């Protein structure tokens, strides 16, 4: 499956973010802008891949890792930040996520991050 829930407040982000997903050869299935719309869009669509940024208004991504993976525990998230997070992204990674990418991002390492997570 190569179905991507894109989850970013910035939309700049996620354009930059679905280029490099289409570039590999995935699909985006979807887009969210916070943690509830995140949550939402995970039932609708049920992806096969969410990348998910931390720092975000309404939901953080920390708090919307936990309600998607209690929704889906097999759920695979790919959690997005820029440098200087690295102490929110461990507690992501507790959380359930299973990888990261850094901003800005480095498409090697993004398409990297989704075969292995596939």
């Amino acid at each position: 499956g190569k179905r991507v829930l894109i989850v970013d407040d910035a939309a700049f982000m996620r354009m930059m973010l679905k280029d490099i997903i289409t570039k590999a050869g995935y699909e985006v299935a979807g887009e969210a802008t916070n943690g509830r719309e995140a949550v939402e869009k995970y039932k609708e669509l049920k992806p096969d891949i969410v990348t998910m940024c931390i720092t975000m208004p309404e939901m953080n991504g920390i708090d919307a890792i936990k309600e998607i993976m209690k929704i889906d525990p097999n759920a695979k998230i790919i959690v997005a930040s820029a440098m200087g997070q690295q102490a929110m992204v461990i507690e992501a990674i507790k959380a359930g996520a299973k990888d990261f990418i850094v901003k800005p991002f480095q498409p090697s390492r993004v398409v990297e991050a989704l075969n292995k997570v596939s």
